[PDB]
């Protein structure tokens, strides 16, 4: 079947389901916690029956997905309990527009086999990346059952990226750099919290944001204030508010990033046996 939830008893009750399968449904998990506190993306979560799912979509709103070409927008998020139900529910055309350039994400790897079998069946092409997934230790205790080296306090201030400065921030995401990825960044900074460590000028140097999935996002650092452990600060600080406001603290690394990988680890971060996955799909 089909179902759009409605409202925040409903949301809620996804919400609590979808723990009972972490770490694989961090990814969907997360977005529907940020659904639960104001939903600033206006997004919408489809189950294929209710209340006891088998797959779940979270999906932009149609009116807001008007540019094609802006996979930054058109987004989905999905986890599934059975291979076989999601190919069937990601064929229906009001769960996934296939016609668009897209991004799907999950931390379910198992989900490449129904991706590319959609592939073949929807006239689209697909190229994944997967990265490595960490948790926060003190998140894997509560969901699934650590300090920055010193720097001058003088010379770095801790605040919080002005929307103002998301330019810079941009500007060296390297899945981004464009018009259309300055505008999600705008709308992350805009929604959900971010850190950064200003420098001795009074600029962000470092920053750490954060997504419409909860996950830590686009962590970064001037080129002139790199291999100083900037970034780490910033990253913890956005790790410790986030346990603090009871959401998870998750994050990813590319598997040839050993800078990051160490990093996360001097942050008591845990690599998962979930992987982080995104399927970049447009039309042939």
């Amino acid at each position: 079947g089909m179902f759009l939830l409605q409202g925040a008893q409903m949301l809620q009750m996804l919400e609590k389901s979808l723990r009972k399968s972490l770490p694989m449904s961090l990814k969907v998990y997360g977005t529907v916690m940020h659904m639960n506190h104001g939903n600033p993306f206006n997004l919408k979560a489809l189950v294929d029956k209710w209340p006891d799912f088998q797959t779940v979509v979270i999906r932009p709103q149609e009116q807001d997905m008007k540019d094609d070409l802006d996979h930054y927008t058109n987004t989905y998020h999905v986890y599934s309990e059975d291979l076989k139900n999601c190919q069937e529910f990601l064929d229906l055309p009001e769960v996934i527009n296939w016609k668009q350039h897209l991004q799907i994400q999950s931390t379910q790897s198992s989900l490449n086999e129904v991706i590319q079998n959609l592939a073949a069946t929807k006239s689209f092409k697909v190229k994944r990346s997967k990265n490595i997934l960490y948790m926060a230790s003190e998140t894997i205790k509560e969901l699934t059952p650590g300090k920055p080296k010193a720097i001058d306090p003088e010379m770095f201030k801790l605040s919080s990226v002005d929307p103002s400065h998301a330019a810079v921030v941009n500007r060296f995401w390297l899945f981004g750099g464009n018009e259309r990825s300055l505008r999600f960044i705008e709308r992350c900074i805009q929604s959900f919290p971010n850190f950064c460590l200003l420098g001795p000028e009074g600029t962000p140097v470092s920053w750490s944001l954060m997504d419409q999935t909860g996950e830590m996002r686009m962590a970064g650092t001037l080129p002139e204030y790199r291999a100083q452990g900037l970034v780490t600060h910033a990253i913890y600080q956005q790790a410790q508010c986030l346990l603090k406001r009871g959401f998870p603290v998750y994050s990813h690394v590319d598997p040839k990033n050993q800078i990051m990988q160490k990093m996360s680890q001097s942050l008591n971060h845990v690599p998962m046996p979930s992987d982080w996955n995104q399927w970049n799909c447009e039309p042939l």
